[PDB]
């Protein structure tokens, strides 16, 4: 492939060879359409990065969710940590909302006070033994799944987080709070819980970038095992 | 009460009375600020409220809700469709098993996404029991301005 440009006030004018991307583009798409398949990731992370603030805007852009979002300014030089944290949202969202993928916790959360309101502690029980009858309460609310249970939004937030707290030293967790009825990201540094605003400049840059390129090989890697394992071309 | 106004230009301005409207109102504020009261509402909605309207509120709802900002653009641009879904989507998220004090919000975090990681961090309402004996030193503490009580985001939803 050759891009070709000429100056201004030039009478000959040269064409770009582009011909080769576009059929091997056409073949991707085309064979992904009629079945799903792995998609490559191009992401650009230039000086542009490191810009201050989040999620500026509602940024009404394209509904993150979709597959094809990870291609939306992939290469502008700073990736789009607005739409990460729109999506990350969207998977709690996702996570919480269904009685399978919250009675799994709801289990062992109920299987925790046992552990603890058994050796003492009368205090956490009043108030905890109370959750039980919400346990109970998601069998009524369910036995329309019985079996699986396994989201696959879960396991899009569970790879994304981990990666994140591999790549970046600092942060140890990540996660979303709907309290305090805002919605907001907090991590984990150095053993201390902050919000995402309240990050210093390089650890809010890398988290940036690792994020971003996360979330595009997720969303590009559905039929993977290990999403981030996917091919891809990142600058 | 009489509200008047002169044209631009006259030499004799016309004088507005409101002393009497003043009064009244003082006396709502006085025995509000010294008891609780409940106060009159008064409300405009004219036809702008069709309109959408652009406040750039985005995560704007940090909203520590006074009893006195029900008085705020009411007889203005009040009935607006996006404050009240903004305002129902944030109460709906606050109401989840309504517990929040202003100590709650704390308890609710430590029960809520933790409680479930390892690290000896197992403590949940054990550390801030002490701090759930000042909750009646906290819950009344909003309200302890007794001009400014409200109800709870459950009974108010």
């Amino acid at each position: 492939i050759r891009l070709s440009r000429s100056a201004l006030g030039t009478a000959e004018r040269r064409d770009s060879e582009v011909k080769p991307a576009k059929d091997l583009a056409d073949i991707w798409r085309v064979i992904n359409e009629v079945n799903t398949i792995n998609l490559p990731t191009f992401a650009l992370y230039n000086v542009e990065r490191s810009q201050p603030f989040n999620r500026n805007i509602k940024d009404n852009t394209g509904r993150r969710e979709e597959r094809f979002d990870a291609y939306s300014q992939t290469l502008g030089g700073a990736g789009r940590f607005d739409h990460f944290v729109e999506w990350y949202i969207y998977l709690h969202k996702r996570t919480v909302s269904d009685i399978s993928s919250s009675i799994k916790e709801l289990e062992q959360q109920v299987n925790d006070l046992q552990r603890t309101v058994d050796g003492g502690m009368v205090s956490v029980k009043s108030l905890l033994e109370q959750m039980k009858f919400k346990l109970s309460e998601a069998i009524e609310r369910n036995d329309a799944a019985v079996s699986s249970r396994v989201l696959t939004e879960s396991v899009q937030k569970s790879i994304v987080e981990k990666a994140i707290c591999s790549v970046v030293p600092s942060i140890s967790n990540i996660w979303v709070e709907m309290i305090t009825g805002s919605d907001l990201v907090k991590v984990t540094n150095d053993g201390h819980d902050v919000t995402i605003d309240q990050l210093s400049d390089g650890q809010r840059v890398f988290l940036s970038l690792v994020a971003d390129l996360a979330r595009r090989m997720v969303m590009l890697n559905p039929l993977l095992e290990n999403p981030l394992e996917g091919r891809g071309i990142v600058l």
